[PDB]
């Protein structure tokens, strides 16, 4: 059988590895998001359409290079390429826009250039900020203050790039929306042979906290000049997914290299293979054991839904979400079932790419008069887009996660539904 | 510590010191035993049902009201003794005692009536007296049959045929009392509604020192199958003449509950002894202590690992509801059921939360006592015009009756299990509700 | 062979979960291993005759308990003499000889707050008569154990003190009592009067678990086969209670009125023997060994390090036995704490140690009486060969079996450090 | 006692964790490695690494096995490389603290079956006393039998490590592993023969199966590729080396990095540094439990002694397991249980001393003293040699506990004793 199911049913991790089969083809949709840096090699609308088709989920703009005018044109081109697929509403793909700051460049403070760039991000409607060189909780507070009242909804992903950031990780993670393991600077700031320890520790802690973690830098470096990566590069991408990374990133590979589309395609192919090789039997038991007891109905519904999905091998968990939170709480238990998140918020649809296994569907259908009927069409929309995209078939079982009243914060219902 | 820290701040340290919760949170079975505390008081309602044999010592309506208050859930009538006239009078007295509390859902306690057959004797199958007694049971509306000396699947088919078309709803609990019944256990369990480990005859039919192996094997297999299992005979034997049991007797009751028995039984202790009410009270006290001492962490993990994957929505909803109940330390799981099946599927995962089963069927309310942790509520209100409103009213009836009986408190989290359409077989919804 | 893997609940032993282990238990899977839980039989009018004591030793009695709550010093001295006479009547066959420990159970503190003056006199009687163990009644705190130890004096340094936990205070102060005691007795008679009867099983399971964790002997006592005082067969609750005490992890099981004053002393011993053998094969060693290993702290004591290596090696090859040379019994006790399925055959020259190792589950003491060889390595080998010959004669071993041999690098107690895999020829 | 500082080093807080997730969360960049590097480094000796002076630097950097790629050069070229390796190794024979045996491995050019050139190159290997053969493109058990037969009458002791480089080799892995001494995951050809994105699955599967079988597994090709031209590797390269060790590889290899690159010594130093870090990060608690649960019961005293010795080593945090071995088999059976303690293998065989580099955590000590007339005295002398080398090299201190594994009689195949010794 397909998707490494013989290896998935093994009684030990050792037997799981022994049962991995190169002929067991992946069937599930790719769960780990790809962040591609948009630069000289990947700026055109035509090239961006090819990168979206190849698998890009988040477009990163490196504010260490270019200018505000340059990045504004890149943002416009990304939006134009994304909207060129709006003619097919059940299959259109949202793409988040992330702003990566230049950093403090000396001074444990928020550069005035960073204040100006963060203000640019708010004015241009960016979804995420990758905050460079975060070394303490007060650095995150400074970024949040610089985003102002209009940028309240922007996610702050703190980049850990030095010894201080690693040592003060817990306080940084507590106030951040997520973390980026920025291996480039980290490998210069700490001994290169210790970076893998920092990566594995940060991924584990983010998985424990249920917060997004991005693995970044030199993942497919040789692809800047060559059409195929080295054996160490494919292994690095696969191991980042197996470590538990929610996102994988391409920097020079897409910003300035000769094969930007090929680099995205390679990350897509490796992530799909690595996701099927995840040993869910141990992973779910450990996530379940480590996750604290909770009296929050969204949290309680999420664990019940993921348990139910594993019991019936559910093809998907369809969840209605306003902010993306209910989808994030499902994602933290790493279900094998795809989490199809139906949302009316375009920003939440883009941001939800930070959470592994969450497939955002932006709902743009006319409302139903009775709230209960409106909820049911959003569920049938998740099922129709699910069927159109290959996630679901007639006869499949799905878990549907909804709330008892409109507005964010009221998820409390899990339903077992048979498709068609 | 960090996996229970926010909930310890919210519910308090006193909450986590009661009902053997420190022992329940242990990482190993050895650590679990080391953390058992005689000062950790049981809080939950007793979930293992007590079957009491009704005979000369426990027959009067006044005495039966005392036994219902002490905790009796199932009244057993041993057709190896008395007559049809004697047993019919016992049944009438049980029903009169049960109906004396029928004025309210707060006081009403359904009590199942079980008929224990005389058995095949030296014969190879269903005896003529058993056919007559089984017909008597159908005519008197008994809920359960404890079929004596079941040795093969064809013995339970013979009992089913002798109950006729009008006894289709009666549960057949096969009594395993000899070597053949133990060896053919799987085929017997497949066609039975449940099993009774009849240790009296078993201890004579096989070496006495092997009975505990048969008991533990049968309890384990019934737990795996999700079918009721009764532990029976000599549990509190000395209480036939003495007001207090021996140390081996209290240990035996506790170990039957820890083994996974859904029901515990009293035979001579209630049928002919000097302290029938005290024997019920003692079983009640021991079962509540033993239930809190169950190592749910390993038990739930093992029930999850052993149970095969399922495409039955009732089964899928039941495991999701039990997982949700454990996550928030839910006080109860309120389930709507017509036949008791949805409550049985919740019960097989052994939640620590009480399963409050709301049903319109009086027979299902009596029979669910066979499933550990199921508290039946008989709903007697007439149906609402809108089906969704009728469902909501039954859920609210469960909550109100739960609150008025101490099962629920304001601020508690309750898991509610319902279906998407009327009729049996459509349970598929789990809701997390905060009690206000 | 397939027959080997069908006996001693081996299908249930190989199960991946405790639930599947229970589902696989088979009443037709016969026990093969020797009974490892010791039987303490209380001595009284029904079991004092030398001829009756010979029958009780053959039935399986390992420890003779003298209850100082009854009788005079002259009575108990006569009990001791009869036990020793019955035990020594089998000394003519050194390969089959079974040592029997003598335990003195004290009267207790009564209304007083500590060690009574009668207990001081009885403890000194025990030292003078060479008793092996003291079952100290109503131990409520660590200072009660220190008072017993002081009353035994310098000549009773080798006597084991097993503290009886019989009330709420003893249960609450269990950790401090276990720390200074050699072991514990769950005295359920008094405990069931001192605390609610329905809570005794929790105290029993907690104390057995903690003793197992500490590697110290634990005795389950009182009313185990009570009905056998007057009836020839026990109730279903009684056989279940004995089996569950062994499954809980008790090192010893006890008979009080059943052997002291009942009509069936020999049969009560035989019944406990039969149940214990069945219950020992039903122990789920896969989880048990894993949990004992995980819970046991790291150690820099060579005897402790050799013991875990020897138990792990025994499980790897399904060793029939672990033969250990011991002066004080300590090396055998450290093997016993890991609950090997292999019998621990303890070869010793110390008659007191041979009697005392009965407190440890799975330890079969062999008293070696030959005078020391001039060459120490040859003396060690002769003792190992004596263990093998006794093992073969008693049915523990056969030619072709693998055995683990545990010895030390120099004479005297405290130097066990060697483990060897040996093929029986 | 050991002190709080002891329990903060070598990822001991992460090692004591109750779950793999907690283990990852407890990894600390400030927890320094203390144990000697246990994963062997195979360095390909070519134009960039051939001189005696350069070879001395590579031995000091950590090279344990010298690989000679018979796809390049000639017999005369490789014979000179072998001579230079032996000369560099013997330049440290005067000092017991620096003397390290180095195995010599011959990597064949490759094939329908065994090629004519491979028969001649295998014959060259036997004549030159090579220790290991890395057999290229092994696709079935009969390929291993052909190599074994070509190793003439004088070369049956040479270890055959089968290189799995294509779909057929992956599919017929079990039959190949059964007749091979070990496996090499030859990722270069494998990444061309099968889709590049599936190579990590083949690597993890082969490493797992070799670990289960107790046979050496080598991770090879492009581990530090960028170091062919640059002095420092990429983030993917350090991650790849660490993950190969964490996967369970016994050996890690350098090809172009040492054969033709600008930084051969630096590439060896980098693999040394990463492997030491990755070895301390191994989650032994789950690993040992799983190796124990998966390994079948055994009536072989060497195998029974080995598991008892590894269990005893974990119980006391033993600094080393000193084992007397003539063929290296007793050290290999200790190595399969992945002890945290170094396995110091004391042997009179120079060949076995070179070959045990294939087994993770085995530190060979060649013993050349003349035999004692009393066998028990000869064993004691060898045990003390391992303790004294261990004190000299920093493995041991007075007061440490060591596990000693010996047999009851001379000759190979009788290991059955495990002793706990206090270092005095
Ligand atoms: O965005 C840019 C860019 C924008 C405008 C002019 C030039 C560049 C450029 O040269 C560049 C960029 C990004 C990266 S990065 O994302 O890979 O870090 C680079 O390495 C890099 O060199
Ligand atoms: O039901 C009866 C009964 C009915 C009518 C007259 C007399 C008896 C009677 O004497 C009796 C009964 C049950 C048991 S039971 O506990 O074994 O089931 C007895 O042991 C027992 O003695
Ligand atoms: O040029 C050589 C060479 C030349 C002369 C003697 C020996 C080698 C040699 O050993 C080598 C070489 C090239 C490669 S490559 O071209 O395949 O990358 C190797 O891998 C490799 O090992
Ligand atoms: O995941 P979030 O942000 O909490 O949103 C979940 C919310 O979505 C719903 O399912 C539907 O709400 P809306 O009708 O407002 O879209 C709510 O019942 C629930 O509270
Ligand atoms: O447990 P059972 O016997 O399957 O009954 C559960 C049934 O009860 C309900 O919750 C309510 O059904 P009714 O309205 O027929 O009483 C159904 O939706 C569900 O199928
Ligand atoms: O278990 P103990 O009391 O520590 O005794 C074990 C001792 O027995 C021996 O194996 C043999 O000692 P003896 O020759 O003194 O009997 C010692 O090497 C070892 O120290
Ligand atoms: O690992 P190998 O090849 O089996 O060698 C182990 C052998 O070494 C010894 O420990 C010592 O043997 P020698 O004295 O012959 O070297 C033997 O007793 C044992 O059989
Ligand atoms: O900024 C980054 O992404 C880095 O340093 O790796
Ligand atoms: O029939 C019974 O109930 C018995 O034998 O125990
Ligand atoms: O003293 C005892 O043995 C008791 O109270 O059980
Ligand atoms: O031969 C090799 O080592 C390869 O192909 O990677
Ligand atoms: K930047
Ligand atoms: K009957
Ligand atoms: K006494
Ligand atoms: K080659
Ligand atoms: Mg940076
Ligand atoms: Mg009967
Ligand atoms: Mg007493
Ligand atoms: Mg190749």
């Amino acid at each position: 059988q397909q998707q490494q199911l013989p290896a998935a049913m093994a009684d030990t991790f050792l037997e799981h590895l022994c049962l991995l089969d190169i002929d067991s083809e992946p069937v599930a949709a790719r769960s780990t998001s790809i962040i591609a840096t948009i630069g000289p090699a990947s700026r055109s609308v035509e090239r961006l359409k090819e990168m979206i088709k190849a698998g890009m989920n988040i477009a990163r703009l490196n504010f260490s290079h270019g200018s505000h005018e340059y990045h504004a044109e890149s943002i416009a081109n990304v939006r134009e390429a994304v909207e060129s697929f709006a003619g097919s509403p059940l299959s259109y793909r949202p793409v988040a826009i992330a702003l990566d700051t230049k950093g403090p460049g000396s001074g444990p403070g928020l550069s005035e250039q960073d204040v100006r760039d963060l203000r640019f991000g708010v004015e241009h409607g960016v979804d995420i900020v990758f905050a460079s060189f975060v070394r303490k909780a007060s650095d995150v507070a400074a970024v949040r203050a610089a985003l102002g009242p209009e940028g309240h909804g922007i996610k702050i992903i703190s980049k850990i790039e030095n010894h201080e950031g690693v040592k003060r990780f817990d306080e940084i993670l507590e106030v951040s929306d997520g973390i980026m393991v920025a291996r480039g600077d980290l490998g210069i700031e700490i001994p290169a042979e210790k970076v893998f320890l920092a990566q594995k520790m940060m991924i584990g802690r983010c998985n424990l906290a249920g917060k997004p973690v991005v693995c970044a830098t030199q993942m497919l470096e040789s692809m800047i000049t060559k059409p195929r990566p080295t054996r160490a590069e494919t292994s690095d991408v696969a191991n980042a997914v197996l470590d538990g990374a929610d996102c994988i990133m391409l920097s020079g590979e897409t910003a300035k290299g000769n094969f930007p589309v090929e680099a995205v395609k390679m990350q897509h192919a490796i992530a799909r293979e690595a996701e099927a090789a995840v040993y869910h039997r141990q992973l779910f038991e450990e996530l379940r054991r480590a996750a604290p007891l909770s009296r929050d109905p969204t949290e309680v519904t999420a664990i019940g839904a993921v348990e139910a999905a594993f019991k019936c091998c559910a093809a998907a968990i369809i969840v209605l979400t306003t902010t993306g939170r209910s989808a994030q709480l499902l994602s933290r238990y790493r279900p094998r079932a795809a989490v199809i998140a139906v949302t009316r918020s375009a920003q939440a649809a883009r941001q939800v790419h930070l959470c592994r296994g969450v497939f955002p569907l932006l709902y743009r259908e006319p409302p139903e008069a009775i709230w209960a009927d409106d909820v049911d069409r959003r569920v049938q929309f998740g099922i129709e887009s699910g069927k159109l995209r290959g996630f679901l078939r007639v006869g499949d079982l799905v878990i549907v996660v909804t709330g008892w009243r409109p507005g964010s914060g009221y998820t409390n219902i899990m339903r077992v539904l048979s498709i068609s």
